[PDB]
């Protein structure tokens, strides 16, 4: 579809998967990444701060090297879309760049095209295929995921296609977005990345009772937290009137000992399951 901003808009809201994480003002509802309304103008500001040549160069860097600069308030969750699974072609990334420049600015197609030699070609990805050291299947991993008899049951906290229970984020479709490496890190190092909105907060009530957990809901009169302990979850409803302090923290309520609770086989099975959630 070429390299125009109109083509980039279809890709951003389509095969580029950008809108599964990024909203744009009132269009879309995703929150894993920042709202991209006015991105073009704050790209100029980032480029100034980071000593880059132009806002566009910052936009390029944000795609080709998402880890190189991490927007305040977010963790290293953005994938390299020219790598699997997304495997976004080079012409499509050039189009997306044109769309990003349109978010509060004007696309500059000549200037975008000079960056073509910096955009990796998806077909030429260097990522090695994922081959687990054991034969496992996604179906086997689905069984593990929802197995209430185990010492950890992903389904107690995650929903997939209407099955499971909501504590952490819904995992439907994450296999089309994320890498096996991200699944490994998510399972064995759960606080390395905290999905936006699923932070733990420390609450102290006026009476001096502590509650530490994630926010399920937040009304004018009630704060409902989900607490975790030894793989179990429980809700507490805290009157807003009685809250003395509330501080966000960097621990995830996802258990930190899953490497002790899953076998090697179960672990690689679950990963095959996540990869399959397209
Ligand atoms: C969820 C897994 C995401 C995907 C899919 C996309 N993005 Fe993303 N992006 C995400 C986060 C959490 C952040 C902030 C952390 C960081 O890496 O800086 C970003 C950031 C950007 C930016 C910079 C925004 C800024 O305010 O400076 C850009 C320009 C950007 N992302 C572009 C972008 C594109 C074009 C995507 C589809 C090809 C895309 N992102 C997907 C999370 C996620
Ligand atoms: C409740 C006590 C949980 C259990 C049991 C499991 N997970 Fe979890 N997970 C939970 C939360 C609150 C979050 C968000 C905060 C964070 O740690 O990032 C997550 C996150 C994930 C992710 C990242 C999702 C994303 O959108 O990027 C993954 C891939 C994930 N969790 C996988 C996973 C697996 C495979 C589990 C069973 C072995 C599992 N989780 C259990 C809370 C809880
Ligand atoms: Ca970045
Ligand atoms: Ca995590
Ligand atoms: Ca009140
Ligand atoms: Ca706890
Ligand atoms: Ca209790």
């Amino acid at each position: 579809t070429g390299v125009s901003a109109e083509a980039g808009e279809q890709i951003f809201w389509g095969d580029g998967q950008c809108s599964t994480c990024h909203k744009i003002g009132s269009s879309g509802s995703a929150t894993r990444g920042p709202d991209q309304e006015g991105l073009a103008e704050r790209a100029e500001e980032r480029a100034k701060e980071l000593g880059l040549s132009s806002g566009l160069e910052y936009l390029v860097e944000s795609i080709i090297d998402p880890e190189k600069y991490v927007v305040e308030g977010f963790d290293k969750i953005m994938p390299r879309v020219y790598d699997p699974p997304i495997m976004l072609s080079r012409e499509k990334i050039l189009a997306v760049l044109a769309y990003l420049q349109s978010l509060g600015g004007e696309p500059d197609l000549d200037a975008i095209m000079k960056f073509k030699d910096k955009i990796p070609e998806a077909s030429k990805t260097k990522v090695k295929p994922w081959v687990p050291p054991l034969a496992v299947t996604a179906e086997e991993g689905e069984q593990v995921f929802f197995d209430e008899s185990l010492d950890v049951t992903c389904g107690k906290c995650h929903m997939v296609n209407g099955k499971g229970q909501k504590v952490g984020p819904e995992l439907t479709g994450i296999g089309a977005i994320q890498t096996p490496q991200y699944f490994v890190e998510s399972i064995l190092e759960p606080s390395a990345v905290i999905v936006k909105g699923y932070e733990t907060v420390f609450v102290i009530t006026a009476d001096g009772i502590p509650y530490n957990g994630l926010i399920k809901s937040d009304t004018e009169e009630e704060l409902t937290l989900i607490l975790e302990e030894s793989g179990s979850v429980e809700e507490v409803v805290i009157p807003k009137d009685e809250i003395e302090d509330m501080k966000k923290q960097e621990v995830s309520i996802m258990p930190g000992n899953i490497g002790e609770l899953l076998s090697v086989r179960q672990f690689y099975a679950v990963i095959e399951y996540l990869r399959s959630l397209k």
